[PDB]
């Protein structure tokens, strides 16, 4: 069976809390703000803007002493041509060392800064461009579509689009017609650059189009994407002991959006839906023992699984495909209590039994 109050509940027994809510969203407003009104950086800063699985609604609960984390990128003016990566992100240390002594290190490609309620990473990046099109581009960077501080999961109406403004409940007559994201012309091919210490270059990242597909592809299949990322991330995490070590985080989110099919009605119908064609889309890749190539949602030059190794993705697929057989069980169960057993062997206590 379905067991679609069985499925909500158990979404809402694996989201976020709503103490890790308010503070991954106290953490990032004290950043961003902190970050706005210093001086001797207002003439770099251009603006800010999230990123994460939190703000794309894909993460789950926090285990034990883990905390939430948030990333805030951070969109400058700077020369990335004229610059070195390590000047850029040296630029922002005198900040970290008034603001967060002691809790901040550095990383290959962020600063990180560890509070004991969250976690934030700090990524520091330039534009490209120049002239006409670095101004359109930086008059996108500023809106609020970009500026936003709600999550994915709380904007259904949010679009990557200039124009776009949130909304309170309620509007009528002004304008309850609903924009759409910006021609893909205006942005596709306009990635951001970003310092890695460990290569010694300015590399390229697109996060407002991964985060545009996501929001796209969630309404697509009718919220149901973002739950099923969810699910297949507590899945892997009450077998961790059975699944290789990667792929996690991104990748895996990556690959579920890769399987997913649009137009999703159910959870259980979309998690059998989303197995069974990773497992056809993927048998020949796994019969030659190798692994796929999947290209970023902004960068299509860049490999989302190029860390991957091929015998890590087809430990993963082995284990996708011992879980497929308890899902499509599950769905074809016309028993509650049966139904909620399967599903429960594949998802733990967290999924409730009906009675
Ligand atoms: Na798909």
């Amino acid at each position: 069976m379905e067991l679609q109050p069985q499925f909500n509940e158990f979404l809402a027994n694996i989201r976020p809390t709503d103490t890790q809510k308010e503070d991954w969203k106290s953490g990032a407003r004290t950043l961003r703000e902190r970050l706005k009104n210093f001086e001797p950086l207002k003439e770099i800063v251009v603006s800010t803007f999230l990123q994460g699985s939190i703000r794309r609604s894909t993460a789950i609960r926090p285990l034990g002493d883990k905390r939430p984390d948030v990333d805030i990128v951070v969109v400058t003016n700077l020369d990335h041509t004229r610059m070195s990566p390590t000047d850029a992100m040296d630029l922002f240390i005198p900040f970290l060392e008034k603001y967060y002594p002691g809790k901040w290190e550095t990383q290959g490609r962020s600063f990180g800064i560890t509070l004991s309620y969250v976690e934030l990473d700090l990524v520091i990046t330039a534009i490209p461009e120049s002239g006409a099109e670095k101004s359109h581009l930086e008059q996108l960077y500023k809106s609020e579509s970009v500026l936003t501080v709600n999550s994915l999961e709380e904007q259904t109406d949010w679009r990557l689009n200039k124009s776009w403004t949130p909304n309170t409940g309620w509007l009528s007559e002004s304008n309850s017609a609903q924009v759409e994201d910006a021609p893909a012309s205006e942005w596709k091919a306009h990635p951001l650059v970003l310092p890695d210490r460990e290569k010694n270059e300015w590399g390229r990242t697109h996060p407002l189009a991964q985060i545009r597909w996501t929001a796209e592809k969630n309404r697509l299949c009718n919220g149901h994407y973002i739950n099923l990322v969810r699910a297949v991330k507590w899945w892997r995490q009450q077998n961790s002991e059975d699944l290789p070590k990667y792929p996690k985080g991104y990748p895996l989110e990556h690959l579920i959006g890769n399987a997913l099919d649009n137009g999703t009605t159910s959870m259980a119908q979309g998690l059998v839906q989303l197995m069974d064609t990773f497992l056809s889309r993927w048998a020949a890749i796994y019969n030659q023992k190798s692994k796929p190539w999947l290209s970023d949602h902004g960068v299509a030059e860049h490999d989302v699984m190029a860390r991957l190794t091929a015998e890590d993705f087809c430990s993963f697929y082995e284990g996708i495909a011992s879980a497929a057989e308890i899902a499509r069980n599950a769905l074809a169960s016309e028993e509650p209590q049966e139904s909620a057993q399967l599903w429960r062997q594949l998802f733990g206590s967290k999924f409730p039994l009906p009675g």
